[PDB]
C-alpha cells in the first residue's frame, strides 16, 4: 500500500475519521495461544509482508483441502502450543486461535462502528467497512488482508466446499470479534447483533483485497509528504 505511503498517516487517519462522521455519523501459558500475536514467530510472507507463522502454517495446510472430537483438537492444540493434521482441525485451532488472542483482533472500539456501518445502504455498507478497516493498526492491516484472502479464497468456491462467505463469516465473526455464539431462546435485540456482526465479516471476507486500502477521494482532500 506504497501509494498511501505518500502521505503522512497521521493526517491520513484524522481525514479518514472525519469523512466517518460527516458522511456517516460514525464517530471513534503455552507458546501460541493467548500470545498478543505481534508477540509471535512471524514469517515474511510475500505481497502481505510478516505474518505470524501459525497463521501461515494453518492457512497453507488448509490451501489443499479448500474443496473439501474436541479431545482430538485439543490435543493437536497441546501439541500446538508446545510445539499433517486432519484438515478439520487445523480449521478448529484457526477459530480457537483468534478467540484467544488478548484482545480481538478487530478492536472492541470498532465494533459499534462496524455494525453502525453495517445498517446504512448497501453500496454504502461497504464502503464505510472498509474505511474502518484503514483505522487498524497496520500490522493488524496486514495480518487481516492476508487471513481475509484465505476466506475469500475459501468462499470464492463454495460450489465445491459449501462455505460461501456468509456460511464462513457466521462461523468465524464470534471468534474475530470475541463474542458468544448464537442460541435458541436468544433475544430479538441479541440475535440481530449476532447477524450484522456476521454481516460485518461477510464484507470483509467479499471485499478480502481492499482491506486497509485507503480510497482516493480520502487522499485526494490532503497534500503528499
Amino acid at each position: 500500500l506504497y501509494f498511501q505511503g505518500m502521505w503522512d498517516q497521521r493526517l491520513v487517519r484524522l481525514a479518514l475519521l472525519q469523512h466517518l462522521r460527516a458522511f456517516y455519523g460514525i464517530k471513534v501459558g503455552g507458546k501460541i495461544f493467548g500470545v498478543p500475536f505481534n508477540a509471535l514467530p512471524h514469517s515474511a510472507v510475500p505481497e502481505y509482508g510478516h505474518i505470524p507463522s501459525f497463521l501461515v502454517d494453518a492457512c497453507t495446510s488448509l490451501e489443499d483441502h479448500i474443496h473439501t472430537s474436541v479431545i482430538r483438537l485439543k490435543a493437536l492444540k497441546n501439541k500446538v502450543d508446545h510445539g499433517s493434521a486432519p484438515p478439520c482441525d487445523i480449521a478448529g485451532l484457526l477459530k480457537q486461535f483468534f478467540r484467544e488472542l488478548p484482545e480481538p483482533i478487530l478492536p472492541a472500539d470498532l465494533h459499534e462502528a462496524l455494525l453502525k456501518a453495517q445498517q446504512l445502504g448497501t453500496e454504502e455498507k461497504n464502503k464505510a467497512t472498509l474505511l474502518l478497516s484503514c483505522l487498524l493498526a497496520d500490522h493488524t492491516v496486514h495480518v487481516l488482508r492476508y487471513f481475509f484472502n484465505f476466506l475469500r479464497n475459501v468462499s470464492l468456491r463454495s460450489s465445491e466446499n459449501k462455505m460461501d462467505s456468509s456460511n464462513l463469516a457466521v462461523i468465524f465473526a464470534p471468534n474475530l470479534l470475541q463474542t458468544s455464539e448464537g442460541h435458541e431462546k436468544m433475544s430479538s435485540n441479541t440475535e440481530k447483533k449476532l447477524r450484522l456482526q456476521a454481516a460485518v465479516v461477510q464484507t470483509l471476507i467479499d471485499y478480502a483485497s481492499d482491506i486497509g486500502r485507503v480510497p482516493d477521494f480520502i487522499l485526494e482532500k490532503i497534500p503528499a509528504m
